[PDB]
RNA sequence: UAGGAGUAUCCACCGCAAGA
RNA sequence: UUUUGCGGAGUACUACUA
């Protein structure tokens, strides 16, 4: 119970003291770690780098693959049918066979063609049909396959075969030729996918976006290639099936124009897999890349142009398969900014080039790609903003080789981008990076830059050169400290350097090293600000789970992966949180505190791996998987640093998901009032003084490498919190010693990859000497990434009120401004300075006196004071471990960006881009509903976020038409409700199917289940009004689904991931066991329990649940999107505890309802549950129906946008016993709109209803 | 090099029977 | 290193906050 520790005792230096030290610094030349932005320091610095580069990477002749699909379109394309597709076979194999093959790729796709036109009728008839309407014909095993024996091919297509079944280069960018070739080629490929094939929502959406963006849209060659690339990918992924990737098959499109020749590959099932296919394809306008065409045979008057064998992964499969929805919400986004920023619809011109531009970049799904656009989303802000170290961006930006031949152009529109902007420095002009109009505001470009960023998929890095690079980041610093640690000294190094060891030595002020009397001056001064809240620091400490038992927690019980024990090979075993609990729990007499845990855990070292967070940016960062012990200190300084964050200001990452945005507002308009009026300075009788701002977007190199995790102990035993007995404080002390040392852990990927090597070059024996057993290696100082997240903003904190506090010391007769917001390394610094009028030749002699006077540090305010308050703040933030990152900080007089979010003034830029196109990406996979849910769910938050009403309601029909084509509940497929439900695909269920298009402001108001609702509402209506069939019969679908993501009458999974083993406690009780004891305590199916033996039951119960298991296998996201996609047609429902097809569970549910009769106790159910529940939601429709609108002529200029914001005792009801009793007793949406518009729940719904027009004015 | 990735050597399938 | 006949091959995912 809290056991007695030494804690730490106070050094107690001064204040004065730094005061001198920074006087002492600011009395000398200091120089700035940025650079001032002009257009011949940019043009100067990209030609020293293009001149540079040649002499880093071997000079490549031959420009390398940038499509992946290539597929040209010269009629209009109507979608595949099975008949309109054996025709289309039928049609290019003859066209095929006439031609005369070249190449081996050509003799294979020849081979092929004559293969499939001789096979006879009976496989045919078995070809194209369904699985029940199959039989294997000795010729075709599968539904949509051939075999193709090696006996049945030439030579040269066997040599192709064994070809498939048996040095770094870069572009000469600084020629001009490479240029010009690539311009060339990639102008025309855009033009050749520019030209033209030969209620109140509705009405707006028609008006508005359908006639000038949808309408344009229809006739350009790149919407009907995407359908094209969409079938293609379809076939590519039926294909790809576990049972159908061993053999061969051919399909064809566009009336025989297109052909896909799919080879044997490893099924996508199985990691490390790609899909190996041929397309043949006429020449013409399209996405054709001559150079990069394995063969262009020759016909009379005829050019067929021949693909090469691309290999595709099931990432890129899945990212063309949704490229076209992409490429069309990335044009509905720019449209809507455009018509933003210039108040005019788009021409047509542009909106075709961007739509052009935006398809083939969701095309080319290639990792140098995305890093070059990753880096260009971070050099845009540098050149705009009046200070940044961009040199340092554009030498990352020439770093990578320009392999490709889209990268060089890329490239090439990167540069003339960049050093437009620059030229245009000091309402203003930005130009366009797709299109050859200009912008007014700087949002609109960087969100531009964002969206093509954003049209990357997440994960395209290499599966095993990417997992070396992420150990790399950790070992390095942590041999950086080791040798600060032989350098400098051990004691030195983790207790820290006094202030005159820095006055002596001068260049102590570095990273992973700190300064106790700077620690203990900034909690100091955070204890200045905490002494008035004392009380309430104290209320929120206790309020913490110092004394509630362990594992009864959400958190200490749940799904999240956890470091398990060494095993014998040496690596760190991994396992999920709760197997860990139930071990623990087994192995334990009682159920412990957090504070018992940490005594019996205190001596266990700290251990952890490193895992790939799979993301989009140019290298990938890793997060740390930390063991029970750690996560038990972990936890015990999270909380007692959660509790003191969330009690004073400028602490953002202890706010909310959603209010740091209104926090973050509400900082910088009350900046901007300060700017308001003149500060009069004392001649000791007045000057006077106009107040300026200038806002630094901040960002810190290392934030987890380069850091001591020792600083925050000193730190820790200096802050004051309300409690009486310095107990609670030495316990988090002692907390943070035992995380100082981790044993950091190699992934068995990297040690396998690392075995296998059989040559250990150089670069990776130093590496591996890191970790001298081969397995594990020790990082000291380091706190491990995510970990200790609020501790170390509350420090950042600290300095920087430490910082204010010097400035304010150092020069008193100066008023000055500083704001500050700190979320973990990311951070914003507002500071405000006078500028002197009519040229301040009376400041100019003011400043001469003083340093007259004797005040040699007033050398850094005759000119630009703000350099000299960011000089002394990054000095003063170096004192600590927090270095701000010459690269990614920008000064700027106006703009300024938090949090990925955009800053001008007091207008806020939430990019909604991030949410939309994530919403067409990814689904939990739970059930239709669940999947419907998700993909609306998304489109509701972008419409808080900003996106436009018609927008919104453009991205939800392309949600709800993927998800029905994914499952098959789109008219004409193998899962059409109609079919088997005697109903108009309207009036079905939303379980069970039907229409799930819906209005976009119902459900953003309403809820996303409201069709669903509705339709019982009205079918009782129906049963109240005219006691219809029909109706009753819709009755009983309902009973049927209560019979058999969100919480509703739903029909019980779809999804299919099951696991493949039983797990390690799941066997610990008999199954008889556990229903005994869940009937016994009914209660514990709401409450955790609180004693080791009912916990401990409880526990493998949800170790035994289905729906905890299904949740634990499913790891890979998109796998299930193609199982899904592959099997719609047969599989899965879940029929009474059985898998069956979807259409099985249709005929079930018609018998119910038609032999369902209406009983006194179902209807009235169904009324109280339409009229009581739904008596909020009900009312949301009906004052959406009961509203109009009309439209007054006025043109929509855009105002600034600000943040607002929309408006246990049941196990007491169940309880028995008296340890329930215990149990019970102890256990007891953020918007973007304009300026004008409240804060009012109906506000924002009335502001929703006027912005549907995107350039006329409506009132309500 | 036919593709993905890369100035980290990787992925691009696994077994049996029978014949050479 | 190959040919034929068969059978198969379900993807490690942290604390953080509404
Ligand atoms: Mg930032």
């Amino acid at each position: 119970y809290i056991p007695d520790y030494k804690g730490m005792e106070p050094i107690g230096a001064n204040i004065e003291d730094l005061v001198d030290y920074s006087k002492d610094w600011l009395s000398r030349a200091r120089n700035f770690s940025f650079f001032e932005v002009k257009g011949t320091a940019v043009f100067e610095c990209f030609n020293s780098n293009e001149a540079n580069h040649c002499q880093r990477y071997p000079m490549s002749r031959k420009p390398r693959n940038f499509l992946l699909i290539q597929c040209s379109l010269i009629t209009s394309y109507k979608p595949a049918t099975t008949l309109s597709d054996q025709i289309d076979s039928r049609r290019a194999c003859s066209y095929i066979l006439n031609l005369i093959p070249d190449t081996p790729a050509s003799y294979l796709i020849h081979d092929m063609a004559y293969r499939y036109i001789n096979l006879t009728r009976e496989d045919m008839i078995n070809y194209y049909a369904p699985r029940i309407q199959f039989k294997q014909t000795q010729n075709v095993r599968e539904p949509g396959t051939f075999k193709l024996t090696s006996s049945m091919l030439r030579a040269e297509s066997k040599a192709m075969l064994d070809l498939l079944n048996n040095q770094i280069e870069s572009l000469n960018i600084a020629s001009h030729i490479v240029q010009s070739e690539s311009v060339s080629l990639i102008t025309k490929i855009l033009s050749d996918l520019e030209l033209n094939i030969t209620t109140v929502l509705d009405k707006f959406f028609q008006n508005e976006t359908q006639k000038y963006l949808i309408d344009v849209l229809k006739k350009t060659t790149a919407w009907h290639i995407g359908h094209l690339i969409r079938d293609i990918t379809e076939s590519l992924i039926a294909h790809s099936g576990l049972k159908r990737s061993k053999y061969w098959s051919l399909h064809s499109y566009n009336n025989g124009n297109v052909i896909l020749f799919i080879l044997p590959s490893k099924s996508l099932e199985v990691a490390g897999s790609f899909i190996r296919f041929i397309t043949v394809f006429r020449i013409g306008p399209g996405l054709v890349d001559k150079d990069n065409l394995d063969t262009i045979l020759i016909d009379g008057d005829s050019q067929w142009g021949v693909s090469k064998v691309m290999s595709i992964d099931l990432n890129r499969l899945l990212a063309l398969n949704i490229a076209f929805e992409k490429a069309l919400i990335a044009t509905a986004t720019w449209f809507q900014y455009y018509t933003e920023d210039q108040g005019q619809f788009p021409l047509q011109y542009a909106i075709r080039s961007v739509f052009a531009n935006h398809f083939l970049l969701a095309i080319c799904q290639k990792m140098k790609l995305c890093a070059i656009f990753d880096n260009l989303r971070y050099l845009i802000p540098a050149v705009t903003s009046l200070y940044s170290g961009f040199p340092s961006l554009i030498e990352k930006l020439f770093e990578r080789p320009f392999k490709s031949s889209l990268e060089v152009y890329i490239y090439y529109n990167i540069k003339s981008l960049l050093v437009a902007l620059a030229q245009n420095n000091k309402s203003g002009v930005y130009p366009s990076f797709m299109s050859r109009i200009v912008y007014k505001h700087y949002r609109s470009l960087i969100s531009e830059v964002t969206t093509c960023f954003f049209l990357f998929e997440k994960g395209l890095h290499g599966n095993m050169n990417e997992e070396a690079k992420i150990h790399l980041e950790t070992v390095e610093w942590a041999l950086k400290f080791r040798e600060k640690e032989e350098k400098y000294g051990e004691s030195l190094v983790e207790n820290g350097y006094m202030m005159w060891e820095l006055r002596a030595n001068a260049e102590l002020a570095e990273q992973q090293l700190y300064c106790q009397d700077a620690i203990e001056l900034a909690a100091i001064e955070l204890n200045k600000v905490l002494a008035t809240k004392s009380s309430v620091v104290a209320n929120s400490i206790l309020s913490k789970n110092w004394e509630e038992p362990y594992f009864s927690q959400t958190r200490n019980i749940s799904l999240k992966g956890m470091s398990g024990q060494v095993q014998e090979d040496g690596h760190l075993s991994s396992s999920v949180t709760i197997i860990e609990a139930i071990r623990y729990l087994s192995n334990s007499r009682h159920n412990p505190s957090l504070l018992k845990l940490y005594e019996e855990t205190r001596e266990q070292k700290a251990m952890a791996r490193i895992v790939r967070k799979y993301q989009r940016t140019e290298a990938d960062r890793g997060f740390f998987i930390t063991t029970l012990p750690t996560r038990c200190r972990l936890e015990i300084i999270e909380d007692y640093y959660d509790a003191i964050a969330k009690n004073i200001s400028e602490e953002y990452i202890s706010y909310g998901g959603e209010k740091k945005i209104l926090a973050i507002q509400g900082a910088l308009e009350k900046a901007l009032r300060w700017a308001s009026g003149e500060s009069f300075i004392e001649l000791s009788k007045f000057i006077r003084m106009k107040r300026k701002l200038m806002y630094v977007s901040a960002d810190a190199t290392k934030w987890s490498p380069g850091d001591n995790s020792a600083k925050f102990r000193r730190f820790t035993s200096m802050l004051h919190n309300g409690l009486p007995n310095n107990k609670l404080k030495n316990c988090v002390i002692d907390a943070l010693k035992q995380v100082y040392k981790t044993d950091f852990f190699m992934s068995r990927k990297l040690r396998n990859y690392i075995d296998s090597m059989e040559s250990l070059d150089p670069h990776i024996k130093q590496f591996l000497d890191f970790f001298p057993d081969g397995h594990h290696g020790e990082v000291k100082g380091n706190w491990l990434q995510g970990n200790l997240n609020k501790c170390s903003s509350l420090f950042g904190v600290a300095m920087s009120l430490l910082f204010k506090q010097v400035w304010t010391n150092l020069f008193p007769e100066l008023d000055c401004f500083f704001e500050f917001a700190h979320h973990s390394d990311d951070a914003l610094f507002i500071y405000g300075y006078l500028e002197p009028v009519d040229d301040g030749t009376d400041w100019f002699l003011f400043v001469s006196q003083q340093i007259q006077a004797g005040h040699l540090h007033w050398f850094s305010v005759n000119t630009e004071m703000w350099k000299s308050m960011f000089n002394l703040h990054e000095h003063i933030l170096l004192l600590g471990s927090i270095k701000i990152s010459p690269k990614k900080t920008t000064v700027s007089p106006t703009n300024a960006e938090f949090l990925s979010t955009f800053f001008e003034g007091c207008a806020v830029s939430i990019p909604f881009v991030k949410i939309l196109l994530g919403s067409l990406s990814d689904l939990p996979g739970l059930g239709y509903f669940d999947d419907l849910a998700a993909a609306q769910s998304r489109c509701v938050k972008a419409l808080d976020l900003g996106a436009s009403p018609q927008v919104a309601q453009l991205a939800v029909a392309l949600c709800t038409s993927k998800v029905e084509r994914l499952y098959g509940t789109a008219p004409g497929m193998v899962n059409h409700p109609a079919a088997y439900l005697q109903v108009k695909h309207t009036d079905t269920p939303i379980p069970l199917g039907g229409n799930g298009a819906m209005s976009i402001m119902e459900l953003a108001t309403a809820g996303i289940g409201m069709s669903d609702k509705n339709l019982l509402k009205r079918a009782l209506l129906g049963y109240s009004h005219k006691r219809q069939k029909s109706m009753l019969y819709i009755l009983g679908l309902f009973k049927f689904l209560m019979k058999l993501g969100q919480f509703s009458f739903i029909g019980v999974q779809w999804k299919i991931f099951t696991p493949k083993s039983e797990f390690e406690f799941a066997d610990m009780y008999t199954s008889k066991f556990l229903e005994l004891w869940s009937s016994q305590h009914v209660t514990y199916d709401y409450i955790i329990p609180k004693g080791r033996d009912n916990l401990l039951i409880y526990l493998v119960r949800k170790l035994n649940d289905p729906s905890i298991v299904t949740a634990m296998t499913m790891q890979s996201p998109l796998q299930l999107r193609f199982r899904m996609q592959a099997k719609q047609h047969m599989k899965v429902c879940r029929l009474d505890g059985e898998w069956v097809t979807f259409r099985e569970v249709l005929a079930a549910a018609n018998s119910f309802a038609e032999n369902y009769s209406a009983t006194s106790q179902d209807m009235d159910l169904f009324q109280t549950l339409t009229s009581c529940t739904f008596s909020k939601e009900y009312a949301w429709k009906d004052f959406l129906n009961g509203i109009h609108c009309d439209v007054i002529p006025t043109k929509q200029v855009q105002r600034a946008k600000v943040a607002r914001t929309f408006t246990a005792v049941i196990g007491y009801k169940f309880a028995v016993t008296v340890e329930e009793m215990s149990d019970v007793l102890d256990t007891a949406r953020v918007v973007i709109v304009q300026g004008n518009v409240e804060g009012t729940a109906e506000a924002i719904c009335r502001y929703w209803l006027k912005s549907m027009s995107l350039v006329k004015t409506i009132r309500v």
